[PDB]
């Protein structure tokens, strides 16, 4: 039986996109820069900060010093960090909570394995942390997913290899980062975004202990 079950935050344990989204328009209005949409936001999911900014500037073509881009790079963090203020149990995905009871009581090890540099802080504020045996710290890792430097973080970090380890995630780039580490996958999305290859529930309700030992047998 597997030994972990290492978990991206953002589309898996709870919504970190939307605040994205709205600290982003925010900015882009204070500057005057239409096209700030949920469409165009699509452009933005999985680049750096600064390549996001870059990506807003090239709408209405504006320049800035390299001083006033940091400056605006800055800003637009500081307003996703006072709007995640807001966070709390209440935003906890469906099924997450009572997956993660039954995975400590059966003394299975559980890791986050997400690029939020605000992981710590939205598992307190979820009243989460008492689940975790690890964060695997993103500032620590050479490469982003697709790369699998994460997902072998989050598994080394709570003494198991990959290959031991369910790792649960919604995003291609996600889901690709997995299957590189040696861990199994289960998506949580549409078989026509994350591929016909791994097992996938069309919610977080159906991540149930029982679901996840029967796919592990099954292979
Ligand atoms: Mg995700």
């Amino acid at each position: 039986m597997f030994k972990a079950v290492l978990f991206d935050l953002d589309g898996v344990i709870t919504d970190t996109a939307e605040y994205h989204f709205r600290a982003w328009k925010a900015l882009a209005e204070e500057i005057g820069i239409n096209g700030v949409d949920r469409q165009f936001n699509e452009q933005l999911k999985g680049v750096s900060r600064e390549d996001s900014l870059q990506k807003i500037l090239d709408l209405a073509d504006k320049k800035v010093s390299a001083e006033e881009f940091k400056e605006l790079a800055k800003r637009k963090n500081d307003n996703y960090v006072k709007m995640i203020q807001d966070v709390s149990p209440a935003d906890v995905y469906p099924g997450i909570l009572q997956l993660l009871k039954d995975l400590r009581s059966n003394k299975i090890k559980i890791a986050l394995a997400s690029a939020s540099k605000n992981g710590p802080f939205l598992l307190e504020r979820m009243n989460l942390t008492g689940y975790f045996d690890a964060i695997a710290d993103p500032a620590e890792v050479a490469a982003s997913k697709p790369a699998p430097d994460i997902f072998i973080a989050a598994a080394h970090a709570v003494g198991v290899a990959p290959s031991e380890s369910i790792g649960l995630e919604d995003s291609q780039a996600g889901i690709q980062a997995i299957k590189d580490s040696g861990a199994l996958p289960i998506g949580v999305g549409r078989p026509e975004d994350l591929g016909d290859d791994i097992v996938i529930v069309p919610d977080t309700s159906h991540y149930t202990l029982e679901f996840l030992k029967e796919v592990w047998l099954q292979k």
